[PDB]
DNA sequence: AGCGTGGGAGT
DNA sequence: TACTCCCACGC
């Protein structure tokens, strides 16, 4: 199921796909290909750079679906937490 | 709350 | 492979 093993010392992680292993291995190497042009912070992943950028732009693409609630969020996981809050 | 950081997955 | 999206841990 997860044939791509991480061979770094004392790491037991295994992955379904080669690209998942490559991304994981950036944790060990510290290689960070992406940079925010606003604050120069570096990231190992482009999706992390994308959501970080919303800290500068104020974009909040995720709207609460509860009727009459107008709250918005920069990330889908913030909206999940918020929805969990409406539903006790 | 706000967000760095992470795996699992669709494409 | 890479880009993208989801949900999640932990502060
Ligand atoms: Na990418
Ligand atoms: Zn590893
Ligand atoms: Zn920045
Ligand atoms: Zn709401």
């Amino acid at each position: 199921e997860k044939p791509y093993q991480c061979d770094f010392k004392d790491c037991e992680r295994r992955f379904s796909r080669s690209d998942q292993l490559k991304r994981h291995q950036r944790r060990h190497t510290g290689v960070k290909p992406f940079q925010c042009k606003t604050c120069q912070r570096k990231f190992s992943r482009s999706d992390h750079l994308k959501t970080h950028t919303r800290t500068h732009t104020g974009e909040k693409p995720f709207s609460c679906r509860w009727p009459s609630c107008q709250k918005k969020f920069a990330r889908s996981d913030e909206l999940v937490r918020h929805h969990n809050m409406h539903q006790r």
